[PDB]
């Protein structure tokens, strides 16, 4: 089980110690406040009013928490996942990422605190 911080201005994202293996069931809970530029801050679901200007994850709002499992595309996490199972052939290290447009991460601020564990399976 892993606990750590995911900085909004961390473009490469935060690698975790969780390796998702076939058949794993995982639960994630994310909390906190971040911004992708403005003086306002948003939670892990991001800013529901803001258009997509080339986000790393087109399936979540700008300012939301997303992840990659190994070589995968981005997958929405938002506030978290309850006893979640990945698609077939998705496996590897979980990297947690703040959803912004590539190259726009420098004006970001705040972070989300995140817990990940593996469930019974
Ligand atoms: O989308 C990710 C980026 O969001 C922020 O950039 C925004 C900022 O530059 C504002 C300035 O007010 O403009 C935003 O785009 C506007 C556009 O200027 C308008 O013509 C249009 O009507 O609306 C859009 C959306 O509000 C722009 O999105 C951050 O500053 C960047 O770092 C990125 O994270
Ligand atoms: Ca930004």
């Amino acid at each position: 089980a892993w606990k750590g911080e995911v900085l909004a201005n961390n473009e490469a994202g935060q690698v975790t110690s969780i390796i998702y293996n076939p058949g794993d069931v995982i639960t994630i809970v994310a909390a906190g406040w971040a911004s992708y530029g403005p003086t306002q801050k948003w939670g892990p679901q991001g800013d529901r009013e803001h258009p997509d200007q080339g986000l790393i994850c087109h399936d979540a709002f700008c300012g939301a928490l997303v992840m990659k499992i190994g070589n995968s595309g981005t997958i929405p996490v938002n506030t978290g996942l309850f006893r979640w199972v990945a698609p077939n052939n998705v496996q590897g290290a979980i990297t947690l990422i703040y959803n912004d447009v590539p190259g726009t991460y420098g004006n970001n601020s705040g972070s989300f605190s995140v817990n990940i564990g593996k469930d019974q399976s």
